[PDB]
């Protein structure tokens, strides 16, 4: 009951550096270079694998007050990032649950990621390209801040 898209998109830095900056940091890399994209994020509990809450906070005069992200599994032997949105204006009101996975891989320039993204809809619901656009182009955003400075800043938690 769920639509999933395959996409991803190379980069010229080791998936040592975006995975530490994207699973470790990520919640003090993307406020850092992106305050455009994301205001701020900060976990709830755990620090970024299975069992961890993260908690966002968007604008506080904006349409979005906050939002609840759940983690689903990492696996750093594999540099992978599976989480799922429980509510939120992630849901709209007419949503069940929105899933995202991201698995980094090194390549022949530096490293292709993988994004995997997952609308789960209900009932005969149905989620538009426009919503995941703007939500993923955000996420993308942030991922797009982070890798510009790993190759700028690659020591990040290391």
């Amino acid at each position: 009951g769920v639509y999933t898209f395959e996409n991803e998109f190379t980069s010229e830095i080791p998936p040592s550096r975006l995975f530490k900056a994207f699973v470790l940091d990520a919640d003090n890399l993307i406020p850092k270079i992106a305050p455009q994209a994301i205001k701020q994020a900060e976990i709830l509990e755990g620090n970024g694998g299975p069992g961890t809450i993260k908690k966002i906070t968007f604008g506080e005069g904006s349409q979005y007050g906050y939002v609840k992200h759940r983690i689903d599994s990492i696996d750093e032997a594999s540099y992978s990032y599976s989480y799922t949105l429980i509510e939120g204006d992630a849901l709209t009101d007419t949503i069940e649950k929105i899933s995202y996975e991201t698995k980094l891989v090194a390549c022949g320039s530096g490293s292709t990621i993988k994004s995997i993204s997952h609308y789960h809809t209900k009932g005969n619901i149905e989620i538009k390209e426009e919503h995941v656009k703007v939500g993923k182009e955000k996420a993308h955003g942030l991922f797009k801040l982070i890798e510009s400075y790993l190759k700028d800043h690659p020591d990040a938690y290391n």
